[PDB]
């Protein structure tokens, strides 16, 4: 089973961990990947209740199990807080326009 189903795309906590991981330290050492600069600020307009405080930052997680590293970063985020916190899973798939809903 998948502890995160983003539409048809299926997460592990391993998954959205490492992810996560590579995120932070992009984060920390300040540095940026891809076209739309990642990891970047995660702004929760959608005003999801997070558990955890914010900042949050935003960074890809691939169906493909890999870690992004430039490119298409696909429909899907882990979002993450300055204390290396998860704070979700959240996708565009489902989503109008630009918008994000949780991976359930
Ligand atoms: N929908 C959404 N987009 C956000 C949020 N925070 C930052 N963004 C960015 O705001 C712009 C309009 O949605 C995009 O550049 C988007 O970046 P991403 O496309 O990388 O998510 C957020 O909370 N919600
Ligand atoms: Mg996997």
């Amino acid at each position: 089973a998948c502890d995160y189903t983003c539409g048809s795309n299926c997460y592990s906590s391993s998954d959205a961990s490492t992810a996560q991981a590579a995120g932070y330290k992009l984060h920390e050492d300040g540095e940026t990947v891809g076209s739309n600069s990642y990891p970047h600020k995660y702004n929760n307009y959608e005003g999801f209740d997070f558990s955890v405080s914010s900042p949050y930052y935003e960074w890809p997680i691939l169906s493909s199990g890999d870690v992004y590293s430039g490119g298409s970063p696909g429909a899907d985020r882990v979002v993450f807080n300055e204390n290396n916190q998860l704070a979700g899973v959240i996708t565009h798939t489902g989503a109008s326009g630009n918008n994000f809903v949780e991976c359930t």
